[PDB]
């Protein structure tokens, strides 16, 4: 049935490497197969982490363009649940402002770690994202080193995503 | 039972650890109730937080002080940098899964150190703060602090309101 | 036995006709018709988009609580708020007593929702039925033309 | 804190400890789940609905709340539990309470409890704007086919359809 | 030119209302339905706008209209024209049981083309009904009570 | 070097000076400062609440794009919308139209019942002048828009 990959479910593998943290998410083939290829086909992919200041239970990473199209609009939620692994096309006017205030094309990649979240912020209104993979294992701990993050920080800290073979 | 100001009161907002300081005007003549209420009790002071949904936003969190709660009063949803708000919260909103920190009436004062903010969240939909303090020096100088609460977390840092005379 | 009011813009010499939903918005419906006429300086939204309004002094013997309420209130509908002098008297507005809203809206796409609060959602008590179109282009030309001098006249129909 | 960690632990094991469960049932289509009660975090809510149980009446489809099936009661708590555990955004097995008058749904009180079948939901109307639920049950067995009794509902109807909370044994 | 109206049919219940296409505010969108009639397909019952009945049809216009006289708060009578994309519409939020046209029909009030797969779905308000509306809500509420198996929501020329 | 420009209500007679964002919006303050002077007739905003605005046929060789956007513009901000024919000539209320407007106070949320939210490109910041411009625009408000003119015009 799968539009590319039609064999057994794909894992990957979401990683913070300095608090060494990491859960298993399955590969969402059936319902969002161009962004689970074009991030499959892609990895391993690892970035400075972030909390989320908008949308809730949130971390994230911002990497540079890495598919040779973007997939479009897949699977997408502004109500993003505990397990939900998103991606996110952006350019450079989206995020490099005042409103976001950070110390081409990027990709935003996402992990939900808490429910009652909105993907809605005061530049544009709704962000949807694609909602790509779901935490099956080790969404506990995850949620516990996010909320680390939260009260703790994000120096020296990287989220990645690697393929689970 | 006016209570009348007829000259500009200042409070003093405080970053304790890492020791930045800015001053904000009391908004005594469209939020009196609320400016009255804070005044009466400052200093108030505990662990800070960095906001999760409304966006450039730093807080604390304290056992309610007034004799009675102001109501609302000069609200907004929408709020702006340089605001300092007030909300009047039941645990029942604050000790939820969506909210994850680690029946009494608990205040919270908020600084919003930058623009493009909905007070907005997915746990009851808008959230108004009201508005009775505005920063009128040292806002620059905050911001930063607070976007390295954001990227270096909140270990050991308080939040201290106290009468600037 | 369907009740109707007149609307009535004064200066203009514009009124329309609405019929009182009496049967779904009982207690507005009589809070209002018990206490008109009732008239005020009129004013145009600036966040609902196609309404006119008038303020006045709270007058039922008690408020009428939320009834038959809208967010997305439609052309021809007519809408009491219960608002506080703190709902109104706000730096956002740019002007401890119990003040009415009533407004009308004539024309469509429109949200009660503003940066105070949110939603604010507004009793629909009444539906204009006769001369919807020239009160219309009486609002528009409050828009342009302002509203000094205008007044907003709620009154019984004969 | 290790004091923190295990307080929570042990905090998670008593509540597992005295788990209680309801079921949830379409009477017509013969579909029933099992949902978790959430006496941790929707304590009041939790109570008002078990001790009036069962709670029985006409099942609706959503028509703002997406993927939605409810009821609605006459209330039956001696006071209602207010804003507890509440969600704008309802996920999947989520079982929520709402109290109403009858201003709302057409002086009475009334209750609507509701199941959550689908993702991707906003409790959000043109009457009054957000409408936040107390979520107060999950579902933790049958969700799958109550889900597809619930989309069978969407395109079959409701005519006759029952929707009953109950004590789980 | 002359006004064109619409009819709108469930087959199964058979109950017809005629609607005024809205030639002059929404050219492209009447021009591109108009030229396409019939469309008749599967009815289904909103799950999020609310009160609304809709279709769904391959892509028919020689190109499709655009952005055209939008609401994302649609009003009882409405007929409105959306452009998705099978992305839109299959969808685990969907549950349902390529260029795709949906075309919807508004019985109601108190309605918001809002949801939570990407936020506002703005329609194209390309005809209103003028007759047979309140036998059409009725229709359409007892599609939400009674379902919607084998009934077909008809779009022809008047 | 900071370039600043010039908002005028040309029959009130009333001016404020706006700081350009080359900064932080280059490409739609280089739009708008090579096209000035802007003037139009003015309207307040229905639904922005805290607004006056122009419009304009667009100006630039090609549109910004999403720049510096906000929907919850702030006292003292200028704002950009690129729109067509379709989004502004409808009842509710293809060439391309600029609408050029000025937030004169706070509570403001860029969102209509058209098509939802409406992002602005903030391009300039009101320097000084705000309170005047502000009551100003109460008076349009209360007062008409009628033979009123709002002007965008680079400062000396």
């Amino acid at each position: 049935e799968n539009l590319y990959f039609q064999g057994m479910a794909r894992y990957i593998n979401i990683t913070l490497e300095k608090r060494g943290v990491t859960c298993k998410a399955l590969l969402l083939d059936d319902v969002a197969p161009r962004t689970s290829k074009a991030v499959w086909d892609a990895l391993p992919q690892s970035s400075q982490v972030f909390h989320g200041k908008y949308a809730r239970n949130e971390i994230y990473n911002l990497v540079p363009a890495f598919a040779p199209k973007e997939p479009g609009a897949e699977n997408t939620t502004v109500t993003p649940i505990p397990g939900d692994v998103c991606y996110f096309t952006f350019t450079s006017n989206d995020l490099k402002t005042p409103s976001h205030g950070y110390e081409q094309t990027i990709v935003d990649l996402a992990v939900f770690y808490g429910r009652n979240n909105l993907l809605l912020n005061g530049d544009t209104g709704w962000v949807p994202g694609n909602v790509f993979a779901t935490i099956v294992e080790g969404l506990d701990e995850m949620a516990a080193a996010c909320q680390d993050i939260w009260m703790g920080g994000a120096r020296d800290e990287t989220l990645t995503f690697s393929r689970a073979e």
